[PDB]
This record gives C-alpha cells, structure tokens and sequence, in this order.
C-alpha cells in the first residue's frame, strides 16, 4: 500500500497538508471548499489503508487515487477548461496531461487581504481552516512551488498569528512578518521554477551537473563518492515534486536531512545549528546552508585532468563519472565561480575531449584546454561590474528602468505584463548581489538571473511571440544569460501606435499602494518605448519623470475627475511628440 507507507511516514497532518497542496496545484481554478472535500475524502480513505494495507483500494498507486478523486468534479469543463480531456485517459497519460495544463500565470484576482483585527479574529475563529486558506492560496498562484519548503512556511505563517495576535500592537507585529514571508515565498517559488524548468526541457543529466556543482562549492570538504551520494539523492527528490509526487517528494527530503545530519563529519562543518532544528525548519535549514571551507592544500588540477597519459583512458570506460569528477574538483575550488559558468567549464572540457581523444595526439591536443576557460570566466565578471556600477548610481528603483527599456528594445513583442515583472526582477539583483565583494558577488548574481530569465521563459512560454526569447530559452539551459545580454535591439520592430488610453492615468490610482503605483507607472514606460522605440535617449527618463509629477500634484487636487483628465489630455502631446 503506497498511500498507507506515506500517512505513517509523513504523519497525518504534512499528509493532508501535501495532499491539498497537489489538488491546487493540478487544479487552480477550483474553489477551495471542494479541495477541502477531496482531501478529507482521500485522508479517510488513507487511514482505512492503514488499519489494512491490503484492503479493497490499497493497492491503488498515489497517481491512480489522485487522479480518481480529481475526475470526479473535473468533468465540469465549463469551470476549468479542458481537464476533462484528462480525465478520459488511463495512468500515467492522464497524470501526464494534468501536469501539462500548469498556469505559470493563472489569471487570479490578487488577494486583498483584510485588516489585522478581521484577520486575526478568523484565525481564532477557525485555525484549521485559516491555515488551510494560506495553503490553497499559495500553491493555486505557484503551481511548481517546493511542497515540503511550503509547509515550513505554513508553519511560520501560523507562528505569526500565534505570536502577534497577542500583541498590544497587532498589525506592528504582524505586517513585518507577514511582507517577509510574502517576498521569501516569491523567491522560493521562482527558485524552484528553474528546478522544475531544468528537469523537465533538459533532463535528468543537467540537474544533476547542476546539483553536482552547487554541493560541491557548499561542502567542499566531502569526497566525490560522499557528493555523488547526495546528488543522487536530491535528484530523486526534486524530479518527484517538479512531476507532482508530492508525499514521495516531502518523505524523500526528510530522509535526505537525516542523512546528511547523521554524516555531518563527512560533509560540511556548518551543519551543527541545522541539524538540532526540528525537521520542517532543518531541510529549510541545510538547503540555504553557508559554503563550508576550502581544504588548504589542494593541488593544481593539471595534473588529473590534462599531464596524465591516461585522461583518454579514464575518460573511456566512465564518461559521466569522469566528467563529474572534473566538476566536483573544479566546483569545491571556486566558490566565486557562479554554477552556470562552472557548466558552461565542463561544457568546453568534455567537448575539447571529444575530439581530441580522437586525433594522433590527444595529449598535444588538448594541453591547452584550461586555456579556453578564461574567456568564459570574463564575461560574468565584467557585465556584473558594469551592472553593479550602474546600479550604485542610479539605486534600485531607477535601475528597474533603465532594464525595463534595455529589455524591451531587445524583445518589443513580449507582454507588458511580462516585461514589467521579469524586468522588476532583474533590478533586484543589485540589491542582493552588489552589496558583496567580487568572490561571493558572481556565484550570487548570474544564479539569480539564471532564475529570472527562467521566468520570463516560462511566461513566454505560455503564449510565444518573440521568436529571440524563444531561442534563448531552448538552445540551451546554460546559456541562457550569455544570449539574453547579446541581444541587440530589435530592427525589425514597428512602433506600437499611439493609445491615449495606455498613457492616461485614474483616480483610481491614488488608493493604491506606493508599490502597485509604481508598476502602473513602469507599464506606462514599457508601452512609451514600445510606441517610440529606435529614436530616444533620456526623452524616455525625461518623459517617466513627468508621469511622477504627473500622478503627485492630481493625487492630491480635491478634483472632480477632473485632474487626471485635465493633465490626462494635454500631457499626452509632451509623450506623443515630445
């Protein structure tokens, strides 16, 4: 019994916490009182499974049960499009479909979330189901969010409550711990995109070079066996959540800590205050862990990978192996070097060996393979530097701009909305990044763009328009920055047609938050250039400027309408001609 070996291991409440979180995650249009309904219906049944594991049903897989329960209110196809297709396959084509249909962007009201008091009343009110809510909410709007990392933050979320609606000052309490747990989701959910993005378009071999690395410059003392063994096993964990194993994934991952917890001597000597948190907190824990040290005496890498005679003997007879030695070796010496880059090295080591293993003299040939990183390795450096200066100049918000317009010169066709987020994001890097000194600074901003640039692939992805965003996002996973940052402006692009409309501001714009008013704003400078592209300059930092003035002297006016008409009307002729 698969679903009766899960409840025992999971425990009753992470099973049906995971199980709601799969229902809104196949399913995001479905309201939440019917997932409320499977889930119970799916745990009553789990527990019979547990008295009897060779029961009527026991045997079922977790897809069949699932999917069953999914069908049975999916046939209404009027209210979540074409999952009825879906439900007229056998396993595992039909689990297979439902996956398919994932809405990176599912078009879902934002949720205004009440005040203090009515939130903190509805959680003494009923907790079970208010936690639930936070559950269903999260994961209908993030479809690949990481489960078991969900729970952690479910977990968090109702600490909140528990603590600041007790406070003599709820909302002071609450609102910060609210914000940070909103942006750290953001940025989780974003960070496991790419995991699920990697797995699916470029298979098993690429997440495992790219974990390969990542745990190689994070526990640099571990021999390659002792790696290799935890590759394997994060591998089986995030292939299960990125295809919907969600219970396997959650109970996997535990396994995973206790593990690493149980070999900390092995591994890293930064594990100490992970390893005695409790377990939702501990994963979280060893997951975002500091790089431990570097072995003092490591010697050059010459010697394995180039002086031997035997590189195209060992090279041979375990190609995989082989090359993922190169890489765990070259990875635990750079902490600095991003992990794209450290890819993209072994991307050049193994083609270089391809050919060379071949020709009269391999050992002439490639003598100078370490020769051709160093290209490779300054390009990073140098569009970090440039980018972190302009950053420090302009500060984050006007930095946002100038990448708002970069980008969408580069890429004319892509959605406003789409523009606007990735190129949000991609401002944030300084934020993050520019604030390091040049050896923490790259591994910190090429992964985060790697990140971000995945979004706008995804987003893209949904319905495809620039042929170049294309392009970049299926050549290959690894490249991805190198080819967005060579893109040049778009010369066959045709101004996008003046709208009074795009460019005329409401009233309405006044009652939102300083950070939903200025997205109204940055949309407005994405059409401006989309509409005055090949001929600007800072008439578009000229023309924003005035859009600030714009909306701060009418939000203010006691009019009748009448300002965001009046300057709506002749403002227009200073972003029509001028």
């Amino acid at each position: 019994s698969e679903v009766a070996h899960r409840f025992k291991d999971l425990g009753e409440e992470n099973f049906k916490a995971l199980v709601l979180i799969a229902f809104a995650q196949y399913l995001q249009q479905c309201p939440f009182e019917d997932h409320v309904k499977l889930v119970n219906e799916v745990t009553e049944f789990a527990k019979t499974c547990v008295a009897d594991e060779s029961a009527e049903n026991c045997d079922k897989s977790l897809h069949t049960l699932f999917g069953d329960k999914l069908c049975t209110v999916a046939t209404l196809r009027e209210t979540y499009g074409e999952m009825a297709d879906c439900c007229a396959k056998q396993e595992p084509e039909r689990n297979e479909c439902f996956l398919q249909h994932k809405d990176d962007n599912p078009n879902l009201p934002r949720l205004v979330r009440p005040e203090v008091d009515v939130m903190c009343t509805a959680f003494h009110d009923n907790e079970e189901t208010f936690l639930k809510k936070y559950l269903y909410e999260i994961a209908r709007r993030h479809p690949y969010f990481y489960a078991p990392e969900l729970l952690f933050f479910a977990k968090r979320y109702k600490a909140a409550f528990t603590e600041c609606c007790q406070a003599a000052d709820k909302a002071a309490c609450l609102l910060p711990k609210l914000d940070e747990l909103r942006d750290e989701g953001k940025a989780s959910s974003a960070k496991q995109r790419l995991k699920c993005a990697s797995l699916q378009k470029f298979g098993e071999r690429a997440f495992k070079a790219w974990a390969v690395a990542r745990l190689s410059q994070r526990f640099p003392k571990a021999e390659f066996a002792e790696v290799s063994k935890l590759v394997t096993d994060l591998t089986k964990v995030h292939t299960e959540c990125c295809h919907g194993d969600l219970l396997e994934c959650a109970d996997d991952r535990a396994d995973l800590a206790k593990y690493i917890c149980e070999n900390q001597d092995s591994i890293s000597s930064k594990l100490k205050e992970c390893c005695e948190k409790p377990l939702l907190e501990k994963s979280h824990c060893i997951a975002e862990v500091e790089n431990d040290e570097m072995p003092a005496d490591l010697p050059s890498l010459a010697a394995d990978f180039v002086e031997s005679k035997d590189v195209c003997k060992n090279y041979a007879e375990a190609k995989d192996v082989f090359l993922g030695m190169f890489l765990y070796e070259y990875a635990r010496r750079h902490p600095d070097y991003s992990v794209v880059l450290l890819l993209r090295l072994a991307k050049t080591y193994e083609t270089t060996l391809e050919k060379c293993c071949a020709a009269a003299d391999p050992h002439e040939c490639y003598a100078k393979v370490f020769d051709e990183f160093k290209p490779l390795v300054e390009e990073p450096q140098n569009l970090i530097k440039q980018n972190c200066e302009l950053f420090e100049q302009l500060g984050e918000y006007k930095f946002q701009n100038a990448l708002l317009v970069r980008y969408t010169k580069k890429v004319p066709q892509v959605s406003t909305p789409t523009l606007v987020e990735v190129s949000r994001n991609l401002g944030k890097v300084g934020s993050k990044c520019c604030k390091h000194p040049e050896a923490k600074r790259m591994p910190c901003a090429e992964d985060y763009l790697s990140v971000v640039l995945n979004q706008l692939c995804v987003l893209h992805e949904k319905t495809p328009v620039s042929d170049r965003v294309t392009k970049c996002c299926t050549e290959s996973l690894v490249n991805r920055r190198p080819c967005f940052s060579a893109l040049e402006v778009d010369e066959t692009y045709v101004p996008k047609e003046f709208n009074a409309e795009t460019f005329t501001f409401h009233a309405d714009i006044c009652t939102l938050s300083e950070k939903e008013r200025q997205i109204k704003k940055q949309t407005a400078l994405v059409e401006l250039v989309k509409h005055k592209p090949k001929a600007t300059k800072e008439q578009l930092k000229a023309v924003m400027d005035d859009f600030a003035a714009f909306v701060e002297k009418c939000c203010k006016a006691d009019d009748k309408e009448t300002c965001f008409a009046e300057e709506g009307k002749k403002l227009v002729a200073a972003s029509q001609a001028a």
